[PDB]
């Protein structure tokens, strides 16, 4: 009954869903493994992939109201809605896995914070599961409640998150002697020259680092699916998606450069650590600033840009603000994904063909909701909650999001290559060969990363294709 | 004007084209690398792939006369003729690469024979190219001339090839003391126990050996494209294809068992070699028969089931007969492939869209032929003849034949999955799900073998798809 346009919904949703856990937690590890000159390239490559997918989905949105259906005909016009259904089923399930990953990251960071606090629970690798289950139940309860409620919560969460980023940037400008043994040094050219070259610590590669990081540059299509409840589509969707992509890539580049220019991979965090910086050889550049963070490569030293996942949290002043920003990012991304997934389930499977969990009128929560599709995505998310540490989950995020984006790009290209009398796109900058390039790049990147996993996920989406086109 | 049915064309052509160079040359190396218990498994797996492809093409053949076209509509009825064109272009080019491989194998074996003879040419890795070019020009001269000519020559070639196999089998039953240091021992249980276990010599794996061997179990679909000039299709094609597949699989299994039960991996071929067989430890089973072929694992010894590619040629009596059989197999397979490829070019590209090499009336040969498609396949074949030793060519054979078979299986599946009102199969044993299984198995086997090469060939066939559906 209430409608919103061109700024709040699309822009805030895309820009908060794109700002997931990787921005504030794993980005320090990313710049630790791959150097600045390579982390920026990873950022640019992920930006290229996601912006090609955004141009792909802009052509879908800019199309007219196709009478065939607003669920699968738009995605696949030249060919049958079968790829539309397969893409919807894979992408919504990928969104469920994404909310699972985001809330796992939230659980991990809150567990780390409470471990740094007075006391902790039984196990750091088991309490994460319990707290994640509790908070995903909380999100499930809050999602069904209200429509403008979560809009206001989302805008205030964005305000808090942006204030946290500004706080971190302000902290970078302030070199504090209070933590000298910590990696933070305060814009020293020694920290830049040393960090400019990639240094893979134990077993990671350039593409493996990209594989871990990619979940960060994904999830704009979530805003796409709020088009059902959006006032003026076909302009708002492309405008908001492109602007959110630009701003998130800019902020990622800036924060990556800043974090790479303020700390080093190896730091022997300890008060007793000699920060004298005697005139020794010390070929490693870490000694240039002072004796702090010198020569801990023998055994695994304390932390700093390579062990402490909260390096950027510690570098900023008023650490509560940084932690609040992390919570805001994780919760907002999780809420957006958990809204997006079952809504796509209902939109592209409006017949409720396979399952009937509820009566499609009542539901679970304070007030009955005629959704009946939240429970399956919640169950899948909880099933992946039963595993922790967030490390093994990201492989599933990257493969499935890349598969969905590649399928979307290939479908939109095929709609623009075949005759497709009902295609008629109206977007100014949309090109068919650019979408072909994006789809091919997605496929190549997927198969380079864990080729057997890529083959398995293609076989899975193919089996989903036969399932959807056989049951129909 | 002349028509033949149910025996000669389909049966002889499939059985002669399936019996390529690998039967008489590379099979000894195959059983050398992979043991009997795995060489028979490789034989059975390749048989399963090719018989699933034969069932796939039987459904195509058993279909009625589709008015859409006898070129691409039959292959792709549910979906557009675009996959039909892409499959035709990839499969005919694969046939051209196959005739190149067959003729270069003929060149290699004749070069080896003449090297064993009095004198040889300049280089053993350069004269092969010259002799291969000369004989492929001879194939051009013989292919265009006559229709019953090559039929009678093909019958004679099959007879001489079967006689050569019989001669080899009779030689296996005859243990000759004339070559004791040679690997041949004459059905000794020690030779069986040692050979039953796999032993990959330098760098090969189980799938790499299968990759090398697979060209042997390919090429039946050549006879399929003889359906244009074949008398009574839709019965003769499946009957002959299945019967030839069964016969060639039985012969492959028998010859593999025989070669694995008559020789050993290591043999120090030398008259001065002590064949005394003193009562020593000699944990290797080679010493069990006698002192011959004992302990040459330090340096690379002479030959025998691991170095001599002509091990089965040497084991049989009247080595001229074995060499004649090798020439018969190579020449027959090359002639069949070189007939099949440009005929497919003309059949599935009857518009002569891209190139016009000739006037479509004259040609190259003793008499003018309105084909005009032989020259491009010859150019590709000679270009691949410009390299030698045929070792890197087989990777190209396996990937392309597997891609063509997988595409055919997927097309016939989707024709039986979608509505496809013009599909209507009539074959009794044709099943859609076994075709799915065959297509998936082809894809998996492709991607396990040199995953980047598999991805590249899929990208190439996809680009061919855009080309054919864009120029049309």
């Amino acid at each position: 009954v209430v409608k919103f346009g061109w700024i709040n919904g699309v822009l805030v949703r895309c820009m908060l869903n794109i700002w997931g856990v990787m921005l504030f937690i794993r980005l320090s590890w990313i710049v630790g493994q791959a150097g600045i000159g390579l982390s920026v390239l990873v950022i640019m490559m992920a930006t290229v992939v996601t912006t090609i997918t955004g141009l792909s989905t802009s052509a879908i949105a800019t199309n007219g109201f196709v009478r065939g259906g607003g669920a699968y005909y738009l995605i696949s016009r030249s060919l049958g809605p079968e790829f539309g259904g397969a893409i919807g089923l894979i992408f919504a399930f990928a969104n469920a896995v994404a909310v699972a990953m985001y809330v796992v990251g939230f659980a991990e960071t809150v567990v780390e914070l409470l471990k740094e606090h007075s006391i902790l629970m039984i196990d750091e690798i088991n309490d994460i599961r319990i707290i994640g289950a509790i908070t995903v139940v909380i999100l499930l309860g809050i999602s069904v409640a209200g429509m403008e409620w979560e809009a206001k919560a989302q805008i205030v969460l964005l305000v808090i998150l942006l204030l946290a980023i500004g706080d971190f940037v302000i902290g970078t400008f302030i070199p504090l002697e209070s933590k000298k043994p910590k990696g933070f040094f305060g814009y020293k050219s020694e920290i830049f020259n040393e960090n400019f070259g990639p240094d893979f610590r134990e077993e990671e590669t350039f593409f493996s680092v990209f594989e871990i990081f990619f979940p960060a540059a994904t999830g704009i299509l979530a805003g796409a699916n709020i088009s059902g409840d959006l006032a003026d589509p076909q302009s708002a969707l492309p405008k908001g998606t492109l602007l959110a992509i630009l701003i998130t890539t800019l902020v990622y580049v800036g924060i990556a450069v800043s974090v790479g220019s303020c700390v080093v991979r190896d730091a022997t965090g300890n008060v007793n650590d000699t920060i004298v910086t005697e005139l020794t050889n010390c070929t490693s550049a870490a000694c240039k600033l002072n004796f702090d963070f010198s020569s801990c490569e023998s055994s695994p030293c304390s932390y700093g840009l390579m062990n402490n996942f909260q390096v950027m949290s510690m570098v900023s002043g008023f650490t509560p603000l940084i932690s609040a920003g992390i919570f805001s990012a994780t919760l907002s991304s999780a809420l957006a994904s958990l809204v997006s997934a079952p809504k796509i389930f209902q939109a592209l499977c409006k017949d409720n063909i396979y399952p009937a969990f509820q009566m499609f009128a009542k539901g679970y929560g304070k007030n009955n909701e005629p959704l009946r599709g939240y429970i399956l995505t919640f169950l899948i998310a909880l099933g992946f909650i039963l595993i922790a540490e967030c490390n093994v989950i990201a492989p599933i995020i990257s493969n499935f999001f890349l598969a969905s984006y590649a399928l979307i790009n290939f479908s939109v290209f095929h709609a623009s290559l075949a005759k497709s009398p009902g295609w008629r796109p109206a977007f100014k900058y949309y090109n068919m060969w650019i979408s072909l390039l994006g789809a091919i790049l997605c496929c190549i990147v997927m198969f380079v990363i864990n080729w057997w996993a890529a083959l398995l996920t293609y076989v899975i989406v193919l089996g989903l294709y036969i399932y959807v086109t056989y049951k129909k």
